[PDB]
């Protein structure tokens, strides 16, 4: 009901404790009764509570939904974001971000169960199912000029790879720029925009989409070869908020190197997790498409290319298929 996310704050917020009906029933002024209704309704949409005679309730484990009134306990501790918006669906969390961000200053993330038109790269189609995979977008406000758009896409690419490679027994690998590996299938993609001019950055919009929890015949027919969720690398299961936690945890560790490092201090950190080494990649750009091999990372966040007919390139960003 109008209470649903109130109780469930309070829940959450008093673990490892039992609360009593009364206390929930004094602290949101609603009747005993009412308070009863809420908690049964949170335990039909999935939610773990323990009821106990003469002592009260205690959230033991939320389903796979998410709720506002958890996500505002960890903006609400953060030193990064102000506030969240959680939807069950929407269009995209990238269109909602960037609507949001305009006529202010403040950091926040959006977070959707479903997306109904996500997209990424190149305007392509990204499915974002609903109760499978965490759909975010990010928008930050670094104080820096625009052309360090590709840097924050280098560092924010370890802290997705670090907080995915928490929960998974088998290595996670960074597939430079925009996408993150578990063995063959790709587990992760996440693009970097922002809103700049002249003198410097606006706004940085990260959108991050990752897979939680799809089987693999949930997976395309197509692409069940080369796409793999987290779970399917966890001998537990999974749970979104304790992964979303760690994943807040990276970024917010990873902003701050990007402010604080140059790209030289992370670079070697960032070759031993990319998997585009001692392989024949595929590059498009525009109507060209060549096959080369991948010699380095720069010192400067670009890729060093040998091409099939030798010639080298140096890529501030690519569009490469293994
Ligand atoms: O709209 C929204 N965008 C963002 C937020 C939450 S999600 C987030 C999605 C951004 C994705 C950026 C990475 C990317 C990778 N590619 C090529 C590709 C993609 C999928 C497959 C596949 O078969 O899985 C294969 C190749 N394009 N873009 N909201």
């Amino acid at each position: 009901s109008k209470y649903s996310q109130d109780v469930l704050q309070l829940l959450y917020k008093n673990k490892p404790n039992y609360i009593s009906g009364q206390s929930i029933a004094e602290s949101l002024n609603i009747s005993r009764t009412a308070v009863k209704k809420v908690i049964d309704q949170l335990k039909l949409e999935g939610c773990k509570i323990d009821s106990v005679n003469h002592k009260g309730h205690l959230l033991q484990q939320l389903p796979d939904i998410w709720y506002q009134g958890i996500i505002d306990q960890y903006t609400k501790s953060s030193a990064l974001f102000d506030f969240s918006e959680v939807y069950d669906s929407i269009d995209s969390t990238q269109l909602a971000a960037k609507k949001s961000l305009v006529g202010n200053q403040s950091s926040f993330f959006i977070l959707s169960d479903e997306q109904t038109k996500g997209r990424g790269r190149f305007n392509r189609h990204w499915s974002s199912s609903k109760g499978q995979g965490l759909w975010m977008s990010v928008v930050l406000r670094p104080n820096v000029a625009f052309s360090m758009i590709s840097k924050f896409n280098l560092f924010i690419a370890l802290g997705i790879r670090d907080a995915i490679q928490h929960f998974s027994q088998d290595e996670v690998k960074v597939k430079w720029p925009n996408d993150i590996y578990i063995d063959n299938g790709k587990v992760c993609g996440f693009l970097t925009e922002m809103v700049a001019n002249n003198d410097g950055i606006e706004a940085i919009i990260c959108g991050i989409g990752i897979n939680l929890t799809q089987q693999l015949e949930n997976f395309d027919e197509s692409i069940r070869h080369r796409a793999t969720s987290i779970q399917l690398h966890d001998k537990n299961k999974l749970d979104r908020y304790q992964f979303l936690e760690r994943l807040l945890q990276e970024i917010e560790k990873r902003y701050n190197q990007f402010l604080t490092l140059p790209f030289s201090e992370i670079r070697e950190e960032y070759n031993a997790a990319s998997n585009i080494w001692n392989r024949t990649l595929l590059f498009t750009e525009n109507d060209k498409q060549f096959k080369g091999q991948a010699i380095d990372l720069d010192y400067d966040g670009y890729l060093i290319v040998r091409d099939e007919a030798g010639e080298s390139h140096r890529l501030i960003s690519a569009d490469i298929d293994f």
